[PDB]
Order: structure tokens, then C-alpha cells, then sequence
């Protein structure tokens, strides 16, 4: 046993004539999410230059050495104990993966990508050709390797150690650990104390698959199922069924009935992250196939030496059974030449210590995979903001939070924009606490205009296209315009021909009258209708054409009540009474 | 001990002269959610034809047999070992219950309903008259029976076994297991080694109840309490208080004070699914009543034989105590005539193995009853959709998700319908990225018109009912119409009478002039008001009635500036000077 | 040993010549969230009057006594056993804190405030000057003290016990338990069996801190980090880095590389309730300083007597080491004068029982601090109601739930109010399933108007301010009014002067005609423009001023087709040929 100091430099060599204990253990875990266990324990007499050492290594052959790092020492009386684990499981826990996210790549490329964060110290050897994906964010490298291991790969670690330090390190990726060995164990000559165990707790013949939810929120707990999938060639499955059954397994492990017939065994299997149907069926089929036969375990003391993970054959001639199994646990005592092994399926996972470890890991996982009050509030806020329109399209309910991040989220106005989003649109229709208004080019709030007011006072200037029909007009003042200074007015049941004037008041629209057709309250009754004239103005009933207009009656500018100067022009044929002197007399 | 093969056919009988161990254990669990434990263990010498057996049974009396299913087997030193459990706890785990949901029914009917999923194999015997409800979805029958058992029933299982297989199976429902036996145990003659234990850990005299939330979201953690419920006859409880206290229990187990008085003990009890007040009070009262006395347990070796669940009486004359207890655990050894029993309240739930089992079950329950990111997102989406209007009432915000299910959830228009929902309404008011518009009968076809445009151009054709008053009209063109071809036009500050015409342009409304009362720019000043005429048209100031109007002045069709033929008609009284051959005249 | 009854009255004294066992244990837990352990165990021969006692006490010196409360009692064979804990840890579990919520106060004031719920039985002694805050709701006092202890204080409990009961109780608050003692332990003379353990499992040199989320909802898992904080004087930390590193620790405990250089060790530390950067950096620095050196533990059997928590010194001359450690566990045996102690850092937390207890506590905490279906639904409802406007501002989508609390949540109308909320505003713009309408002062009523209708029918009476221009008017009836009974009408392609009238129909607006400027269908062609008169009415073309208008032609009330009476007034100047019994005449 060679001991190294903190810089991995050789210090001392301990022989086999001084050590009091030397034990090495290896074990392949039942689950695929755990690494391979490797522990060494050595204890010798107390020394003063062995309390600074941090590494210890043993010998496999002339070219391969295994390195163990001390985790704990215990001086008792004068005997120093020690305890070590593999170097890789302790070194690869101090590299941080910021964020890595492959999508549908092979395992070899994923390992290449992960081992980039170790700064070229670690390499990799071997390959697998299965495609998978994962999301690695802030986490250690060992956890990432654990996650990769679940896809069907098994990992090891090695060194190239000399007396002056470590030179090269690499990681081997394989499918199954161990080649096939030419070993032969016989009970009574090579295997000494054989204990055979058989278990039948978990046996199924039919399973019902379930998926990742259908309509969550109703509370009815629906899940995706393979109800309407046809699948014939591997195992005949009908179209109206919802479970996979193997016939012969039912005949061999079924529940007998009254009539001598057999019935199947059905248990429910849940997959939390399956969204398709065919892959759910494949997963359920694999789960059914894995759990169809009882488990067998052999545990014994052996003479011949085998590595971990080989295939060996064990025989027993007195009771006449013959099996082929796979070594999965080895406890090698170097000092006393005693070797203990185990073959077959692993049933060591039901001991108390493993259960304690699994419970602690489960608590630690649940603490990080579930959502507390803050996360629920944040998710609700995000999903409400998505539908309110605060991130996308043309309809939006504004709140001060959308502008300052600091005030309340309470809405005070509703905005309909032109295109896209707030910065991508040019026109706005705003509904706020002042009335339905409009906003110009930019939403820096040029100035808010008003079309409707909340008390209900429409603004008339917004009528700019169309034809008006089918209504009544009353009380209003009408007017027209020309290039000169003449306009027609209808104010208070009056027709006014006057001169133009520009103003901003209802009363000030009226100008200087010249001719006003009207009516007069004639003698306490409204039976007088006539026009009027005004002096210094010309009036007429001019006749002719569009270019020429000659006076039928000419009204002078000086026409007055006193100066009744009733000019007339034009050849007029006057049928009716005529006047020269006194008394009416007829004509032509 | 009789051994059966995989089809429940008798194979071999083993005597008592060749067995090495036979042990049978029974135990009633402390909690009501666990079944009754039944375990048998037997070991004999190795045999070839015993490695295929799957059932082993023992004898109770001449008509009752108990059947055990082998779960494990272990050849160690040609000494085979077997371990078995009850058949019922293993067979009823392979029957899937899908979607069974009773509401407010009796336990007997619930068990009858559950046992219809076993295909007539299992029956039921007995009954309990208590009302309860449960929700069973995809799950096995055993878990359903476990859930039912929590409502105040206790279950057993039985068979009717013969040499050629099982004939009938049934499940018995009871209130308490065991009748009242006539047995008497005396210490020193019938009971050998007696160990008595007394516990005082959980002792209370007052409790404060809490309910299923009040206003969750504030984060203040309010809960429903019985603050304002009066309850007098069982135990006097005032109105202003929020806890139940029994006086004598306080006097007997109260904290002494400085003045020699006693104080109560208060602890908080939480019920997660209580929504009313009186039932919360009843539950708190029952919890208080249950936990008011210290616990006692007896464990001893017994000569006499009793079944499980009976009521036996134990006496001790030297120390002078006499108690009446209930048997709850029996460990019967058939081969050596040794019986071990326990009496009183169960305190076996604090051992390490039970704690490990409870921790595993608790973790597995938490993994299923708490929600991750996906469930929170789905619930938020559902609750946002409810309030957006996408499922119900008359105000709704459209998004592409509501029509095509594949695009984003971002809104782009707001729709107000007529009645009900999208398919139950005929008329629509729509405000989208092109202005306030309207939609006809069917919404599936856009057919979108516009009333307001986002730049603010109202369409005038939408004014169809009302009276218009209190505004000004300027610049606009006015027109009327009749059945014939006459209309009145006010264009450019002139009154124009023409012939009617139909057109679609502002300029084309004007027609063929006949008489245009207008004004003339008379000598660089606007003081000329006059009419005009046009040849080949008739003009007049006709006078008379509504039927008839005769010309005061008749304007001929040929009236012209050149041909000044101004025909006049009617009896006229022309007072004033006149024009006859250069003289002034008078009234004859 | 003195035994008390249920009222804490002395009953019996047991000497040292009758007891069979007496053992006292004390231990300081590794975590700061657990109290100080104190356990006593005594056993003696069975006595009749010792089965009612509930307290047993021992002697420290002539003035200090320790009180223990019996929890379990076990009569076995003829020897009674007992098991007691400290009085305080059992008494202070029966006082209920309703709600206390201090903010940024000192520990002394927090303890003072908490100890007001014991009704002046418990006092306080000592003090610590550090500022902290906590939120206490319904919970017992012991959990509150546990939570306070996490801020850097350590608690003890005491009594003033006499033969007639307890007189005064108090709690001492300290920062560290134990003074500095003048003790000297030498191996081989005063310490007998020394076992030393050194642990190196968790050693780090650099850490990466994380905070309380950044944008939860995207699913990317961002967290607050100290990326852009400069912090130099304690440890030089640059501006572009995301971790804190100590140099010399890396030089002493670093991973050696190929070229002889050393590398750092990084692990991720998560704080779930940190929102600022400088405090996150401080917490990470404190963790790094706490986890930088390996741990050492001494366990031995000593001769001299020391209290719990002192600082002693242990020496060993043969192996030449000298350490200064702190006592943390004492197991004093009173009957046999044997004392067993432990020194240094506590490594007793990895035993099986402690792990079981921690797992149970973790499950119980997770069950209470996570959210199930009901909580998620309630939070989503609250956060949707906040943004819908149902609590605050001036835009609101009202649903029947907002008024009756019992019906569904689907919205049926949208309301825009004036100010604040429903009760603080006067004018409303309501958009519902009937049309865009308005509501007067109070909203509790249903005085709903209708401007728009869903079929697109505007109401013309809502135009009340503005100027109308740029449109066309067609078909509509135009009218005016005056104080008298005259109005100008333009209906059916004609101009009508008539008498004013009031009505509510389109047809009834027309009145009694007087003068109707119109057109006549003159001989199958529309070339006739004419006016008419009506008998018993006066007509004229009056001329003059605004005050005076004299008839150019006077039309009498009796003017008729038969009674042609065309009165003319005013001195005329008439050029033309005239009618003097035929031919043609001259023109003055």
C-alpha cells in the first residue's frame, strides 16, 4: 500500500508484514441512476508521518493501479484506521456546469460536450449509438453524468499513476460492464456456502398506461392513454382496449376462477413526461417485459478469482440444477485470501441503510421540484400578462406597472393600437376616464383628444365621410359659403341674405343683412309674409341668361319708404286695369 | 400443513414429525387506514416436489382453514424456508377500479358498488349503517377498501377450500373485531411474565380548531374557525371564545400557578377539508375526547387460548389491580404450544421499521398530491380563460388560439356578441385593428363593415334614428327630392332649382339649371341680389289656390334679354306715376 | 431524588442505598434550531405511593435544583422504571401565540414580546443586541423560541423550587453557553480512553451564490446573483466574476493539475429568501469561511468534573499534540461516579435515530409549506381579479359574481366609470349586450340608455357640440322655429312656409301652408316654377327698411282666381309698350 501527500507525491511504502487489515469492496447498484461503489479500508500501527497523507493505492497487476482518497481517519489506542473511496466520485464533484442543453444527440456527443467544462484534464473512451437529450443548467458534473447514465450507458474511471503524480485521466463509456469469462463453479469444491433466494412480490401480466395530463384544471384527473392505437406484430392488441396482456404469462401466473379458467393481473403504471401515444405503448411494453419472472440470487464464498460484471456458470450435482448468472458484488480480502461473491439479480436494496439513503434523496428532490407560494404568484402573473395583451398584439389594458414597474397593477385605460405593439404602431384609439378619444403619431402622449365624453356629448367635427339621411333637423343654424362675401342663413325661422363674417360664437355667425325674406306679426296674427330691402343696396328680379340678367323690376340703391322709386324695365304686356286719372279701367 | 400448486390443487401433506418451525402471527394496526396483519412461516427439509408450490394452509378447527400465499423462499443448508401472507391482501391488489364516484351513501352500498369490479368472484357479508362519500378513480381495489375503512368499518377475509380448489370467497364488514370472551388471567398462574407500560406524552385539555382557508392569496393565512357558534348541552361553550375546554380534565391535568390555581393546556389542530362550522366543532370535540387519558399496555405469555379482538380480564392479587382490556396482538407457535399475547392500547408504532414504512408512504403520497410547474401553468391558463369570456358570456377577447389551437394566445380584437355564446348569437360589435365595425348574421364569415376608423373618420350613413339639434352646419351641400325631377340645392352660397339626377360624386350632384336665386358681384362690390331665367322654360309668380295658381306675371318660355316679352295677367291697381308718351299720370 | 405529586407537592425522599440506577445526560445539538437536551433516568423497587408522582428532582449544590417531568413509566418484574425530560421543553408547548409580527427589532424585544402570552409566569434574563424580524401566527411558544434561536442566541431554563411548589420561573438568553474554565486533562492520568476522529467529507474553497428568482414563468430557472458587485477590502473579488475564492485555501486544498499547478473547488449554494446582492455575497462568504477546515472530535472518559459548554485543554505527551476544545456532551452517572465527555466539533448527527427524526420533520414541514390544488386555484383567482379591475380602477369587466357571489364568473358587460370605483364615481359608459349606452348618477339602478345598438342604429340626439362640415344631406326634413308660429320647411322637394306646430311623428311636422314656393308638372314636362297664395292671408313683396316695409305689390286676404285683385303701391317707372285698349305705346 503506497501513500501520497497532498500534492500526490509518494511518501512511504507499507509491507504486508505490518498491516492489520486490508479490505476492498465493489458493487453494481440495482438502479441505473447510481454509480459503481468502490471502497477500501486499511489500518496499521500509529505513525507520525502518515497523518498528512491524503491518498492510498493498491496493486492490481504490473501496470494497473487503483487510487483511493482518504475521507476519514480514527486514532484508537495506538491503531490508526482509514477509509477511502474512488478518486473519480470525489474529484468530479467540484466542476460547475453553467448551462448545457443538447437536443436529440447521441450519448457520445453529450459526454464530449459535458467534459468540456473540466479544462481538458478528463478525456473519454468508448461510445454508444443511442439518441437522447437533456437539460443541464447550474449543477455539478457528477450529477450530469448520473442523469446521462439513465439513458443506457455505464461508466468507469481510471488513472496513469507514477511516483511523481498523475499524468492522464479518462472515463470509459460502455453498454455492460464486463466481458464473458471461462469460469466454472461447483458446489462443494469451489463454492463453499451457497444460499439461494427466490422472490415473487412483484409479478404482473397486464398493465394500464397513463400520460402527462389531458385537461388539467377541471379537477377530474384525465390523462393520455393508448385507447385508439392498433399494434399487432409484436403482441396482438385490439383497438377498443386500454391494456397490454401476454397470454402465456396469464396461463402460467393467473388467478384461478370457479370454472377452472384463469384471469389476468392488472396494475397501473404512470409516466409523468410522455406526450405521444406510440412511445407510451413501447414504454409500457418494456415495463411489462421487465417484470414477468421471479428473481433469483446466489451468495457464496468462492475460490477462483473473477472480475466485476462477468458471466459465470454455477453447478450443483446433488440437487441437479444448472444456471448462468452475472457477478454483481465482490468483497475481496487481500490480506487473508478470502473472497466473497454474489450472483444473479440484486436484492440488496431492501436493507435499512439503503432505505434511509433513498428517503433522504427523495426529500431533497421533492424540496426542489415543487412550487411554493412565490412561484405560484409569479406564474399567475406571467399568464395573466400574456392574455392581457401587455406583450403582444393590438388590444391592451394599461396599468402604471406597464410604465414604471413600481406602482400597482390596477388598470385605468384600454388602448386599441394600429399594428404590432406599442412601438410599432402609429395611431391609437383610447378609452379612458375622460371619454373615447384619439392619439396622434407617437404614444409619448402628444395630446389626448376627445370624441365622446362620459356624460354623452358627441363632438360633431368627427363626421367626415358619408351621406346623411332619414333624420330630422330642428333648431340648428344653417349656413353656406362662397369665395366672395355672400352666404345664406336660416336662424329662428328666418331666411337672411347678408354679408360674410368669420367668428367662433353661435350668435356672431350672423352678419350685415341686405335682403331678408321673412314674415311679420301683422295685427296680432301671423298672416304677413314678405321680403324687405335696405338702402344703398341693389335688388332685382333680373331676367335673361346665365351670362346676362336684366331687371324685370329694378330697385335703386336709394329706394326708400319716402322715395318710392320703383324702376321697371322690359316690354310688359299688362292685361288688367290701367291708370290714367282716377277709376280702374280694363285693357286689351 | 397442506401445499398447493399453481392451480390450487393439493399436492402433499407434511406431518408434525418432520417440520422444524411453524409460527403464526396476527396484529391489529393502531391506525384505521391499515389492514389486519396475518403472517405464517414454516421451514422443513429440502424436497424436490416442493419448489413448485405456491400455497400453504393450516388448520383452525374441523371446518375453517386459513390460506397463505408464498412470497419468498430460501434454500440455505438443505433447510428450505417459506414466508407467506394472507391471500386476500395479495389477490385484491390486481383488480382495477376505473371511475367510481358515490355521493352520500351508506358503507354497505359503497362496498357493494366496489365489489362489482371483481366479476362476481367476491361477495360481501355484514353491514354498517353510516353515511359517507368518496371519489375512486383509476386505482386498485385494495386501496379503495383502505379508504373506505377510514369511515368506521373493519374488514376480514375468508375462503371455503377443498382438495380440488377454492369454491367461494367473501369479505366480512364489521364494526369491531371480536366478541366478548369468558376468559380470566391471573398473574403467577396463567400469565407468567407481565410487563406494564404507561405513557403520558400527548395529553391535552383544550384545542383550537382550524378550517379550509378563508381568503387565500393575501398571504395572511386565514382559516375557518368556530368563533361565533354557541354549543351548550354536551359541554358549555360560550360565544366569544374559540376553543373547547373541559373543566375537570383541567383540574386533574393542569399546570399549577403561583396562586395555587390551575391552567389549561392548548394545542392547535388543523383539518384540511372542513368547510362548515358545526362539523368542525364536532371533529375538534371528538379529537379532544380521544386524547384525554394516559395509555396502558400489557404484554405477557399466556397459557389460555383466545382469539383476536376479544375482551378479556386480567387480575393481580399481590399488587392489587384489576383491569379490563382488549387483545390486539397474538403470536401463536403451533409446534411448541407457546402463546404470546398483548393487551390494552397499542404502543408498537414507535419502532424503527414502522417509522421507515411510514416515511416511505408519506413521501409517495406527497409525490402525487402536490403539483409541479406544468400543473400550475395549466390551472392558470384555465382560470384566465374562464374570466376572459372564451367559454361563457357576451364579452370576449379573440385570439388565434380560440380558432386554430396552434398559434399564440395573444389577443388581436375584442368582440361583443348578441346572446349566449359565439354560435348562439346573430349580431356582433367588433373593435379590431381597423376600426369599430359591425358583422352580420354569421360570425364564421367576416363580412366586416367599418363605422369608426382608427384615424377618426366617422361614417355618416349610420345615423338612422333621432332628432338633430343644437349644432352648426357649414360648407355642406344640401339637397331634397320628389317623385318627379325637381330638387332644391344649396351649393356655394346660392339657392338653385334644377332637375333631379342620380350620381355617386360630390360634384356630380348638380344638374341642369332652371332658376337660380343668387347674387352678383356688381361693380367691384357685392350688393347685387337677383334671380335669373333660362329660355325654353316657364317661370311665374302664379297666384290662386292649392289646385290653381294664375300668373300675376307670366314669364314665357321664349322670354329673353333680346325678346323682352314680359307677359302680365290679372286685375292690377297700379297707383303712382307711369310711362305713357312723356307725361305723368294718375289712377284711371 | 425527590418525588412530587400532580400539584408539585413533596411526597417522598429516596436515599442512595435503595436506588438501582441514576443517569443524567446533556448534549448541545449541532444545528442551531434545536434546544439543549436534558434527560434523567431512575429506577427503584416497586412502591404503592410512587405510581401517582409526576415530577422528580435531583441536587446540583445547596441552592440549585433541576426539575424533570416524567413521561414514561414501566413496571417490570418488581422494579419500577422512570424517564423524564426538562420541565420547560414540556411546559412551554401548551401556550398558543395568536399572531405576533415584529419588524426589524432586537432579539431581546422579540423575546419580551413573545413572553407576554404566558400570563406573567415566565420572565427573561440577559440580552443580545442583534436586529432581526419574524412572522408568528397560530403556533405554540416553543416553536417561536426555536425560530428566534436561529438568529444567534442560546436559551436555558431554570426554577426556584421549594417543598411547597415552584415560586418563580425564568428564561436566560445568551450568546454562548459556558464560561472559560481552568481545567487540564492529561492522557493516561486524567483521561483514560481517548478516541480521536477526523473528517474531510465537505471541504470547499470557492462558492457560487444564488438568490430568490429573477423571472419565474419562463421556465428557464434564473436566479439573483452577485455578478456586478465590487468588494475588495476583506477578500479581493473582481467585477466580472460570479464566485468568491480564497487563494491560500486553494494552495493547500486544491486539485493538482498536469503542470504542477493547483485548481479551485466550486460548489453551488442556494438561498431561497435573499433579494439583495451585498447580503447574498456576505452570506456566501460566511458559508465559505464555515466550511474551510476539517473537523476533529475527541471522546473520552474523564476524572475531573466540568459543566456543559466550557473551554478545556487536552494534552498528550507521548504523541506530542496540544489542542484547545470545547465540551459539548456530558453523560454523568451519579450512583457510580463515572463521567464520560466529548470535546470538539459534533459528529453525532449521522447516526440512524437522528436521521429518522430529521426525515420525519422534513416530511411534516413539506406537507405544510407546499401548495395543493385548492391553493393554486385560489391564487389564480385572486391574481386574475386584480387585473380584471374588480378591486381598483376605472375599467372593469363585471360579472354576476361581483354582485351576488353565488353565480358563475362569466362577464356579460364592460363598464367604464368616472373615478375610483363603483361607489366613488357618478357617470358611467356601459357596453353590454344591448348597445353602447349610458347611466346617470347612481349605478345601483338600471336606468340604461342606448346610443348605439348592436344592429348599428345611432341615436341622433347625442350630438350636442361641434361644427358639421364636409358631408351630404339628403331626404331629411329640415325645419326651424321662432317665438311666434312661423317656420321654414324643406320636405318633398319643395319650400313651404306655414304655421308652427308641435308633434312627435315625421308626417305630423307639416302644418297649415301659407306660401309654398314649389314646381308644377306643367303639361307632361317639369318646366313650371311657381308660388301660390291662400285666401284670407296677406302676401307681399314689401320694401323699405328694417322698421318699415311698404308693398311694392300688395296681395289682399281675399285675392282669388275669380276675384283677381292685384293691388300695387309705390311710384313706379315702367318702360314698355302697354295696354290702353290695344296697339302699343311709348315709354315716357
Amino acid at each position: 500500500v503506497y501513500f501520497f501527500d497532498n500534492k500526490q507525491q509518494l511518501i512511504k511504502i507499507k509491507n504486508s508484514r505490518t498491516l492489520l487489515q486490508c479490505l476492498q469492496e465493489k458493487e453494481i447498484a440495482s438502479d441505473k441512476s447510481d454509480l459503481m461503489k468502490d471502497v477500501l479500508t486499511v489500518s496499521c500501527l500509529h505513525d507520525v508521518e502518515l497523518e498528512q497523507c491524503d491518498f492510498m493505492a493498491v496493486r492490481e497487476n504490473k501496470g494497473v493501479y487503483s487510487l483511493y482518497k482518504i475521507l476519514e481517519e480514527e486514532i484508537d489506542a495506538e491503531i490508526m484506521n482509514f477509509k477511502g473511496v474512488n478518486f473519480g466520485a470525489e474529484e468530479l464533484n467540484n466542476y460547475v456546469v453553467s448551462d448545457a442543453r443538447p437536443v436529440k444527440k447521441t450519448i457520445t456527443e453529450i459526454v464530449k460536450q459535458i467534459l468540456t467544462y473540466t479544462d481538458d484534464e478528463w478525456l473519454m473512451t468508448g461510445g454508444v449509438n443511442k439518441i437522447g437529450s437533456a437539460n443541464f443548467y447550474y449543477a455539478s458534473v457528477k450529477e450530469a453524468l448520473k442523469t446521462v447514465q439513465q439513458l443506457g450507458c455505464e461508466l468507469l474511471f481510471f488513472c496513469d499513476i507514477d511516483g511523481e503524480g498523475i499524468s492522464s485521466k479518462w472515463v470509459e463509456v460502455r453498454e455492460k460492464i464486463g466481458k464473458e469469462s471461462d469460469d466454472r463453479y461447483e458446489v462443494g469444491s469451489t463454492a463453499i456456502k451457497v444460499v439461494k433466494t427466490k422472490d415473487r412480490t412483484n409479478i404482473v401480466t397486464s398493465l394500464v398506461g397513463r400520460g402527462k395530463g389531458e385537461e388539467v384544471g377541471d379537477g377530474y384527473g384525465r390523462r393520455l392513454q393508448f385507447d385508439s392505437i392498433e399494434w399487432t406484430q409484436p403482441v396482438p392488441k385490439p383497438k377498443g382496449q386500454s391494456f397490454i396482456e401476454i397470454k402465456e404469462l396469464t396461463e402460467k401466473y393467473g388467478i384461478p376462477t370457479k370454472k377452472g379458467k384463469m384471469r389476468k393481473r392488472e396494475q397501473v403504471v404512470i409516466f409523468e413526461d410522455i406526450e405521444d401515444k406510440n412511445e407510451l405503448l413501447n414504454a409500457t411494453y418494456q415495463t411489462l417485459l421487465e417484470n414477468s419472472r421471479p428473481l433469483v440470487q446466489f451468495s457464496s464464498e468462492v475460490i477462483g478469482a473473477s472480475s466485476i460484471g462477468d458471466m459465470v456458470t454455477i453447478h450443483d450435482y446433488d440437487k441437479n440444477y444448472h444456471y448462468e448468472t452475472r457477478v454483481f458484488a465482490i468483497k475481496n480480502d487481500i490480506l487473508n485470501n478470502k473472497i466473497e461473491s454474489s450472483l444473479g439479480d440484486n436484492l440488496k436494496g431492501s436493507s435499512a441503510s439503503n432505505q434511509l439513503s433513498k428517503a433522504s434523496s427523495g426529500i431533497s428532490e421533492l424540496k426542489s421540484m415543487k412550487m411554493n407560494f412565490y412561484d405560484s404568484t409569479e406564474i399567475s402573473k406571467w399568464q395573466s400578462d400574456i392574455i392581457r395583451g401587455a406583450k403582444g398584439g393590438s388590444v391592451l389594458l394599461m396599468s402604471p406597472w406597464d410604465t414604471n414597474k413600481g406602482q400597482s397593477r390596477e388598470p385605468y385605460q384600454m388602448v386599441i393600437m394600429n399594428k404590432g405593439s406599442l412601438k410599432e404602431s402609429n395611431h391609437f384609439l383610447v378609452m379612458n376616464s375622460e371619454g373615447i378619444g384619439f392619439i396622434d403619431g407617437d404614444f409619448d402622449k402628444d395630446k389626448f383628444e376627445t370624441a365622446w365624453t362620459i356624460d354623452g356629448t358627441f363632438n360633431a367635427k368627427f363626421i367626415r365621410a358619408g351621406v346623411l339621411s332619414g333624420i330630422l333637423i330642428k333648431g340648428n343654424i344653417i349656413k353656406s359659403s362662397d369665395e366672395g362675401d355672400f352666404q345664406i342663413v336660416l336662424d329662428g325661422g328666418e331666411l337672411t341674405f347678408e354679408k360674410k363674417y368669420d367668428s367662433e360664437d353661435i350668435n356672431d355667425q350672423h352678419g350685415h343683412p341686405m335682403l331678408t325674406m321673412k314674415a311679420l306679426y301683422t295685427d296680432d296674427k301671423l298672416n304677413g309674409i314678405s321680403m324687405v330691402q335696405i338702402p344703398n343696396y341693389s335688388f332685382g328680379i333680373n331676367s335673361g341668361g346665365l351670362m346676362v340678367s336684366k331687371p324685370v323690376i329694378e330697385i335703386p340703391k336709394e329706394s326708400t319708404i319716402d322715395s318710392r322709386k320703383l324702376n321697371l324695365f322690359g316690354e310688359v304686356r299688362v292685361v288688367g286695369d290701367f291708370y290714367v286719372n282716377d277709376v280702374k279701367i280694363d285693357s286689351n
